[PDB]
């Protein structure tokens, strides 16, 4: 019920208090994701401050932190890596299955081998852990035909409570505020929490989620005309077909050994198999639109008669397999008379991604006028699909930290995670070993507040060669942090100022000479990269015994080697604000909501036409709930989402994707 959630093992690998960690930690409550229903990772993650989303199309969202992307998701420490373009849905992942998401912004070299330096962002299981039968059902009806519908149930298995069970269940089916767009997702976890003996705790699970949508979009919206204006279109249009369609079904399976060894000390064992395959037949538009035809121009019809194309359609396929386990181990050690922590261990992971792809071109004869274009366009002859692509990446680290007691408030953090990395690609191969340092410092002032002062790194390897033929050194993320934190009410009220640095560093850089000896490969020099400077505020917690507020702010600048601005699509200033409040006189009835604010954003086109630049103003979206407790039982939610229907973009770096138009929805549970 609380959102301020009092300890977590995110950023040093170590259980501590957030105050106690030098680094933006960031934790989403299973309360403020039931007030405001963030059913999915991306929908947490866009609610998350210093988390801003782009849209590239209605299921695709990639996910950004100062200035960087986040190029991985973990659940329970465990990442799962991608690519821009091969979105293999790990964002839709239902929070219905977590019980909490922690988020660290910065360089997290020490949770992970390889990264960027944007945000780890951490789910963490639900666990069977009641000594009772217990759980809660619920049915919710909302705008565009959403039905969703969830069952968690709960129970030991036996009489002395030591074999635990639980079980997550649930089905969802809607609409959008786009033509033709239908979801349907069936979700399912099961865990068994046995206690073997005395000092042993064994979790052992499976994960089953299916999407299916029809008539998904690819691309975006025509943003431009030939003479420079932009376009607008009701937030209905889209130019996916009826034949379209992308479906996924993912599989886990998931063990956790713990083993008190001795009075202090706790050795940890995580595993995880994992797998997702998906088909799609899918069709975009990417053109600029002729004013007084409405016929379409290529982007790319500079280049020649056969680059004259203004979309594609596409049958692509593929499996992803994930082996990962993680072995550590974290207790205690005295030195010069004082108690210190210890924490060391090692990590293993395979991943491999293997895609089939059939695909063709469009042109403007065959999609005729954009004015009368409505997704009416016939599906390919498809040719057989061959083998796109097929990548493994084995991953082997080992790491050790120490939180150092220099005195009872003053506390120095100091790790390094070493890692061999390799990639086996069809065209290549890549091995590079590379050790991530960390060094924090917090110190308490007093009761309730701290300072810190932190060097945290994560490294990015990269395929690209110099002029010797050699592969060119992993990119450096490094992450400068000062900061403030305050901790009231035993961590129930927490807030924390953060101001960073962070340089990219070692960044491929063309020389514009081939390399000798080659068949034209480019020469590529390390240079430094992209500069990201910043100031982070947030409030977390109750401010009172029935009000929980969630407040943040940042202001950011991000800019190349060159000096300008990156990803000027995303917001430099952005404030987010969420709230619940129990009437003290009517303590059935809660209210709130909350306000996402973003300042000015744009995009500039090179065409050649001229520079064209995409605008997105100021705007805010208000979200609104209400939860009435009928009985000790049976509940009744309400929620308002973008109350004043904001018309906004969502993809101001591409093509026009209107963000969600004005929703409604009824939520009724049932609870034990
Ligand atoms: C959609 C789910 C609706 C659940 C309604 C549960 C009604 C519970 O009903 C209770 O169940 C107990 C045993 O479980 C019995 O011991 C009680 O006599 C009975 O009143
Ligand atoms: C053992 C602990 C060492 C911690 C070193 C952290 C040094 C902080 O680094 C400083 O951070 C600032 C951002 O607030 C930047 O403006 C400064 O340029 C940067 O030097
Ligand atoms: C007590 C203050 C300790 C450092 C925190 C303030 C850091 C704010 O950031 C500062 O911004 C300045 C320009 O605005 C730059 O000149 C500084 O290099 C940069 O550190
Ligand atoms: C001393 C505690 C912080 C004081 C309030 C925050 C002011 C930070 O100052 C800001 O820091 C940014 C990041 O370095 C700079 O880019 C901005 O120019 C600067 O205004
Ligand atoms: C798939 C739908 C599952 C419905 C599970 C209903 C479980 C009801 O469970 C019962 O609920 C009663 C209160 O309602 C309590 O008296 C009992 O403690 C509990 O056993």
């Amino acid at each position: 019920n609380d959102y301020s959630v009092t300890s977590t093992s995110a950023g040093t690998k170590m259980q501590m208090t957030q105050r106690d960690i030098p680094q933006s930690v960031t934790i989403v409550s299973q309360q403020r994701m039931e007030d405001q229903q963030l059913q999915t990772l991306g929908e947490v993650m866009e609610n998350t401050l210093g988390i801003s989303k782009s849209q590239a199309d209605s299921d695709r969202a990639l996910y950004y932190s100062r200035g960087f992307q986040i190029d991985n998701y973990m659940v329970d420490g465990i990442p799962t890596y991608f690519e821009s373009r091969w979105n293999l849905g790990d964002a839709l992942s239902d929070m219905a299955l977590f019980e909490r998401v922690e988020v660290v912004r910065g360089a997290t070299g020490l949770m992970t081998g390889t990264g960027n330096p944007s945000a780890a962002i951490n789910m963490v299981r639900k666990h069977a852990t009641s000594r009772e039968f217990k759980g809660d059902v619920s049915a919710e009806y909302g705008s565009w035909n959403k039905e969703r519908y969830v069952a968690d149930l709960q129970s030991p298995l036996t009489e002395d409570g030591k074999i635990r069970a639980r079980i997550v269940g649930g089905y969802q089916n809607n609409d959008s505020w786009l033509d033709r767009y239908n979801s349907e997702k069936t979700f399912f976890s099961g865990i068994v929490d046995a206690d073997l003996g005395d000092l042993t705790t064994l979790s052992a699970g499976y994960e089953y989620q299916r999407i299916d949508v029809n008539s998904p979009t690819w691309g975006g919206l025509p943003r431009w005309n030939t003479d420079g204006s932009s376009n607008s279109y009701d937030r209905a249009r889209s130019t996916a077909p009826d034949w379209a369609y992308n479906d996924k079904e993912i599989n886990k399976v998931f063990m956790t050994l713990k083993q008190q060894f001795a009075d202090t000390w706790q050795a940890t064992l995580n595993a995880t198999h994992s797998e997702v395959e998906f088909d799609s037949k899918m069709m975009y538009v990417d053109a600029y639109v002729n004013k007084a035809d409405g016929m379409l121009v290529g982007p790319y019809s500079n280049y020649g008669p056969g680059f004259d194309y203004v979309g594609g359609t596409g049958w692509n396929s593929g499996k992803r397999k994930v082996d990962a386990l993680d072995l550590f181990a974290d207790g205690s050690y005295e030195l010069f008379g004082r108690q210190h922590n210890l924490m060391f261990g090692g990590s293993y992971s395979k991943q491999n991604n293997r895609y089939f792809s059939s695909w063709a071109n469009i042109f403007p004869d065959e999609i005729g006028s954009f004015y009368n274009f409505n997704g009416n366009f016939p599906q390919t002859d498809w040719s057989p699909q061959s083998l796109a692509q097929d990548d493994t990446t084995h991953m082997k680290s080992l790491y050790a930290a120490t939180r150092v007691t220099l005195a009872d408030p003053l506390h120095l953090i100091l790790g390094a995670r070493y890692t061999n990395w390799r990639v086996d690609t069809l065209t290549y191969s890549m091995e590079k070993n590379h050790t991530t340092p960390y060094a924090g410092l917090v110190f308490d002032i007093n009761d309730n507040w701290s300072t810190y002062a932190s060097y945290t790194s994560i490294f990015q390897p990269q395929n690209d060669r110099d002029s010797s033929g050699k592969y060119l050194a992993p990119i450096t993320g490094n992450n400068y942090e000062l900061g403030l934190k305050s901790d009231w009410m035993n961590s129930r009220l927490t807030t924390t100022l953060a101001i960073f640095r962070i340089e990219q560093d070692n960044v491929a850089q063309s020389t514009g000479t081939p390399i000798p000896g080659s068949n034209g490969e480019t020469a590529y020099k390390a240079v430094d990269g992209t500069v990201s400077k910043g100031v982070e505020f947030e409030l977390n917690g109750a401010i009172t015994d029935n009000w929980q507020l969630t407040f943040g702010a940042t202001r950011y600048i991000a800019e190349d080697n060159e000096g300008n601005a990156v990803n000027p699509n995303l917001p430099r200033t952005t404030v987010k604000m969420f709230t619940s409040y129990r009437l003290p006189v009517m303590p059935e009835l809660t209210v709130g909501g909350g306000v996402n604010w973003q300042n000015r954003v744009y995009t500039d086109t090179v065409t050649p036409y001229g520079t064209f630049r995409a605008e997105q103003g100021s705007y805010a979206l208000v979200d609104l709930f209400t939860r009435y407790q009928v009985t000790k039982n049976f509940s009744l939610q309400g929620n308002v989402n973008n109350l004043f229907d904001k018309t906004y973009d969502t993809n101001v770096e591409g093509s026009i994707v209107y963000g969600t138009p004005r929703n409604f929805s009824i939520t009724g549970t049932y609870q034990f």
